[PDB]
C-alpha cells in the first residue's frame, strides 16, 4: 500500500477489505418477513430528499433508495469503475472491473470481473468514503474518494442528487505506465416507476463543455419522452479534464448483451471510440462510458475527478400523490437538468471537500475522544440520507406555491412511517444540531396536526379492535407512509392505537422546548407557533389520569414506544416524561408570559413529582411501574424525562442522589449482567440479575435507547460507564467481532446478536452525546 500516503483518510474511518467475507452476520429474529440485505453495504451517495444510492465496499451500486421510501437491493452490474494498465515496453496491458464479484447471468461476460481479495480496502467516514487498489497486477496504485456535499447549516448542496469520485493515481515503479480509468453507467430510466416498455425510448447523448481552463465531457442518459412522471428524467456521468489526461467516451453500449461492444475497445489500449449515437433503444438495456487515459512517469501522481448526477424530479407515493424533490428549487423541475447538476459538482467539489472537513474537524481533532466513537458518530449519520428521506418543493399540478418545504425521515423501512414521533424523540438530534431549519419545519408539521380529527376507522393489529384514526388533541404517531400519503394522511401506524399513547404528547412538548434551547434560546416565533398545541397536548394527557395522583395511567397494554411491552399505572418512563414536559411547558409559559399556563403546569408538576417519587422510588432505582406483574424490573430507559431535562437545562425533576443510584444500577445490571457489558443496555432486568422475560422488548437492547442512556450517563459525570455502554452498540454494528450491521443499524438485538428492523432512525441519538 503506497497510495494511502498520497491521500488523506482519517484514522477513525470504518475499514474493511474489498471482497472480504464476513462470517458472523446477524439475521432478523422475528417470524414475519423482514428486510435482510446482507452485510455487503457502504456509505450512501446522494443528498437529503434526492433519492440515495448505496455503493458497497465491494464496489457495486447495489442499495437503491431512488424510489423515495423504498429499499431495493440489487446490483446494477453495468455501473462500475474499471482500470486499464500497461507497462511501457510490454506487448499488452490488463483491464479489470473494480468490483469484487460478477453478474449472475451472462450479460457483460466479456468484462473482467472478480476483483481479487486482499488487493485493496474500503474506508468510510460519512459523508466521505474511499477505496484503495493495491494489486500485484496493477503497477500503478489507485484510490478514489467519493462523496456527496452533505453539509450542516446548508440546505442547498445538501439536497443535491450528485456524487463526486476524486481519483488519485501514483506510480511507485521505475517504468512509465499507461493508465485508464473508465466509468460505466446503465441508462436506468424505467428501472422503477414504469409499468411496461421499460427501456423503450431510452437514449444517450454526449455533452462536451469547453471554456478556458475547464473542459467537461459527460453522458446524459434519458428518454425521448417529454412526459413529466416519476419514472422520467436523466442520469449523467462525466469527467473534468486535468493536465496530462485525455478523455474518451462511448455514448451507447448494450447492457443486455455480452458487453464486448465496449470492452473490446477498453481492453486493447484503454481508449474508447468517441462514437456519439442518440439512437433510442427499444427492448435492450443501454449504457454510457466515460474514460480518461494518461501516462504516469516513475514517482508521478495525478488527480482526476468524475461525477454522477440523477435528475429524477418527481417522487410518487403509494397513495397517488406526486411531489417535486427539494433540489428542483436549484436546478428546475423538467427532468432535463442532469448535466447542470454534474457540472456544478465537477467545478466546485474542492470547495465542498473543505466544507466537509470544516465541520468534521472539531470532533476529529479532539484527542480526548477515542477513534471508535468518532467512527460511530459520523457513520450513523448515513441514515439522514438513507432513511427514505422526503423533502418536497411543491405538489405536482399545485396552483399556489407555498413558503415551506415539508420534510420526512422514515422511522425505518420495515415499519414504513414518516417521522415516527416516539422514535424521533431519540433519533432527531442530528437535525436539531446540524440542520435546525429542517427540524423546526418538522415540529411545525406536528403542531399543525394536533386538532385534526379523522373519524375513519382502522383495525388495531395487536388485538383486532376497531379504533378512530385521529383524535382531537392527541399528537400523531407519524405523518403517514410512503405506501400511502406522507404529510396528508397521518397515523399510518396501526399495531396499537396511538391516540391512547401516554408518551407521544409529552415527547412532543419536550421536542418543541429542546428545539428552542439547542438553537440558542432565541426563537420565540417558534415557541409562539407551537404554544397552543403544547397546551392542548398536555391538557389532553392530564385527562388520562384515572386515580387522581396527577399522572397519566398506563392502561395495562403497550401504550407507548415499547409497543409490545405492557405498562400499567404510573410508569417510570411515561411518568418521568410527563414531569419533564410539565416543567418545559412552565418555562415556555414564562418566555411567552402566559402566567395562567405557568401556574397551572407548575401545580400539576409539584403534585405529580411528589407522587412519582413516592410511588416508584425503591431505595436503589425507580420501579418499572405501579401495577404490572414485573413492576420491580429495572428498565434501562426508566428516567428518560430526566435525560431530556438535562439537555433542556430544566434542572432536577428527581433528586440527584436518586438519579445517580438509578444510573449506576442500570450500568451494573442492564449493561454489565447482559453478555458481559459488550452489547449495550438490555431494556428490562429482574432485580435478581436475570433478564425480564415478560416480553421480547424487555429482552432486546435498543440501539438508540442505549446511545441516549450513554448521553445521560455522560452529563451526570459517569464518563467510563457512558462510553462503555455506547461501545457495545459500536462493537455490534461495526467491529469484526460484531454482527455486520454497518450502514443498516437496527432498532434492536437480542442476546444472540440477531436483530429487529435494520436501517433504523433511533440510533441517530448518538448525537445527544455531543450536546
Ligand atoms: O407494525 C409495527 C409494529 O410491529 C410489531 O410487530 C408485529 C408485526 O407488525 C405483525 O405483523 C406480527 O403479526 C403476527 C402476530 O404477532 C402473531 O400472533 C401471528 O400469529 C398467527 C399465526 O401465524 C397463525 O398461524 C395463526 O392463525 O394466528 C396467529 C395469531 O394471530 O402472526 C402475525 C403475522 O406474522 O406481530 C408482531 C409483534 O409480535 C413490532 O413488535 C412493533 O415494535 C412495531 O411497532
Ligand atoms: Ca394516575
Amino acid at each position: 500500500d503506497k497510495i494511502s500516503h498520497k491521500i488523506d483518510i482519517p484514522d477513525s474511518a470504518w475499514t474493511i477489505g474489498i471482497g472480504e467475507k464476513f462470517k458472523n452476520a446477524g439475521h432478523p429474529n422475528v417470524k414475519y418477513p423482514m428486510i435482510d440485505d446482507s452485510y455487503v453495504q457502504g456509505a450512501p451517495l446522494g443528498g437529503f430528499g434526492a433519492g440515495t444510492i448505496g455503493r458497497t465496499y465491494n464496489g457495486g451500486f447495489s442499495r437503491w433508495h431512488l424510489e423515495i421510501g423504498k429499499n431495493k437491493y440489487t446490483t446494477v452490474y453495468a455501473n462500475q469503475f474499471s482500470v486499464f494498465q500497461k507497462v511501457e515496453g510490454n506487448k499488452d496491458g490488463v483491464a479489470q472491473v473494480l468490483y469484487a464479484g460478477e453478474p449472475e447471468n451472462g450479460y457483460l461476460s466479456s468484462w473482467k470481473w472478480d476483483y481479487p481479495k486482499e488487493s485493496g480496502m474500503y474506508y468510510a467516514l460519512y459523508p466521505n468514503s474511499w477505496y484503495t487498489y493495491t494489486n500485484k497486477d496493477l503497477p500503478v496504485q489507485l484510490a478514489v474518494k467519493q462523496f456527496s456535499p452533505i453539509i450542516p447549516y446548508n440546505y442547498k448542496e445538501t439536497s443535491y442528487p450528485v456524487a463526486v469520485f476524486k481519483w488519485t493515481a501514483y506510480n511507485p515503479t521505475n517504468k512509465n505506465v499507461d493508465v485508464s480509468i473508465m466509468f460505466t453507467w446503465q441508462n436506468m430510466i424505467g428501472f422503477f416507476g414504469k409499468q411496461v416498455n421499460v427501456n423503450s425510448g431510452n437514449f444517450n447523448k454526449i455533452i462536451k463543455d469547453k471554456s478556458k481552463d475547464s473542459e467537461i465531457v459527460a453522458a446524459v442518459m434519458g428518454n425521448i419522452s417529454n412526459d413529466n412522471e416519476e419514472w422520467n428524467g436523466e442520469y449523467s456521468i462525466g469527467v473534468k479534464k486535468v493536465p496530462g489526461v485525455d478523455i474518451s467516451y462511448k455514448a451507447k453500449f448494450v447492457t443486455t448483451g455480452d458487453g464486448s461492444d465496449l470492452w473490446h475497445e477498453f481492453s486493447k489500449n484503454g481508449i474508447l471510440d468517441n462514437k456519439d449515437d442518440e439512437t433510442p433503444t427499444k427492448q435492450d438495456g443501454i449504457g454510457s462510458a466515460i474514460a480518461v487515459n494518461f501516462k504516469l512517469q516513475p514517482g508521478q501522481t495525478i488527480e482526476v475527478p468524475f461525477a454522477l448526477s440523477w435528475d429524477l424530479p418527481i417522487m410518487k407515493f403509494g397513495g397517488g400523490d406526486k411531489w417535486y424533490k427539494m433540489y428542483t428549487k436549484y436546478f428546475g423541475k423538467n427532468g432535463k437538468n442532469s448535466f447542470a447538476i454534474l457540472k456544478e459538482a465537477l467545478n466546485n467539489y474542492q470547495k465542498w471537500e473543505k466544507m466537509i472537513d470544516d465541520w468534521q474537524k472539531p470532533i476529529l481533532s479532539n484527542k480526548s475522544k477515542p477513534d471508535w466513537y468518532k467512527t460511530a458518530l459520523f457513520n450513523e449519520l448515513y441514515y439522514l440520507a438513507d432513511g427514505g428521506t422526503a423533502w418536497e418543493n411543491g405538489k405536482v399540478g399545485e396552483k399556489d406555491k407555498r413558503t415551506n418545504n415539508m420534510f420526512g425521515l422514515l422511522g425505518c423501512f420495515d415499519y414504513n412511517y414518516y417521522e415516527t414521533l416516539d422514535v424521533r424523540f431519540y433519533g432527531s438530534f442530528p437535525l436539531v444540531m446540524l440542520w435546525p431549519d429542517i427540524e423546526k419545519q418538522v415540529m411545525r408539521q406536528f403542531a399543525d396536526t394536533i386538532n385534526v380529527q379523522d373519524s375513519s376507522e382502522f383495525k388495531v393489529g395487536s388485538n383486532g379492535a376497531m379504533a378512530v384514526k385521529k383524535v382531537q388533541g392527541m399528537i400523531p404517531h407519524d405523518l403517514g407512509s410512503s405506501y400511502a400519503l406522507p404529510w396528508i394522511k397521518i397515523n399510518a401506524y396501526d399495531w396499537q392505537n396511538p391516540n391512547i399513547w401516554k408518551d407521544l404528547n409529552s415527547k412532543y412538548v419536550l421536542l418543541v422546548y429542546r428545539d428552542y434551547v439547542l438553537t440558542g434560546k432565541t426563537d420565540k416565533e417558534f415557541l409562539k407557533y407551537t404554544w397552543k398545541s403544547v397546551k392542548t397536548a398536555l391538557d389532553k394527557l392530564k385527562e388520562m389520569d384515572k386515580d387522581n395522583d396527577g399522572i397519566p395511567d398506563n392502561e395495562g397494554i403497550p401504550d407507548q414506544t415499547y409497543d409490545t411491552w405492557s405498562m400499567k399505572g404510573t410508569s417510570a418512563y411515561c411518568g418521568s416524561l410527563w414531569l419533564a414536559a410539565l416543567k418545559a411547558a412552565q418555562e415556555i409559559g414564562k418566555v411567552l408570559k402566559d402566567n395562567e399556563a405557568y401556574i397551572k403546569y407548575n401545580e400539576w408538576y409539584k403534585i405529580a413529582q411528589q407522587n412519582f417519587e413516592k410511588e416508584l422510588w425503591n431505595g436503589e432505582y425507580y420501579n418499572f411501574d405501579t401495577e404490572s406483574d414485573h413492576k420491580d424490573s429495572i428498565m434501562a430507559d426508566q428516567l428518560a424525562g430526566q435525560w431530556y431535562a438535562d439537555i433542556l437545562r430544566l434542572g432536577d425533576i428527581l433528586p440527584k442522589d436518586h438519579v445517580q443510584k438509578a444510573l449506576k444500577k442500570i450500568y451494573e445490571f442492564n449493561v454489565m449482567k447482559f453478555e458481559n457489558g459488550k452489547m449495550g443496555a438490555v431494556n428490562g432486568m429482574r432485580p435478581d440479575g436475570i433478564v425480564d422475560e415478560s416480553d421480547i422488548q424487555a429482552q432486546e437492547v435498543w440501539t438508540g435507547v442505549t446511545y441516549a442512556l450513554a448521553s445521560f450517563m455522560k452529563y451526570r459525570g459517569m464518563t467510563e460507564e457512558a462510553y462503555n455502554t455506547a461501545y457495545g452498540v459500536y462493537k455490534m454494528t461495526y467491529d469484526k467481532s460484531g454482527k455486520g450491521y454497518w450502514f443498516r443499524t437496527p432498532e434492536a438485538w437480542t442476546k444472540d446478536g440477531n436483530y429487529r428492523a435494520s436501517m433504523y432512525m433511533r440510533p441517530l441519538s448518538i448525537w445527544s452525546m455531543e450536546v
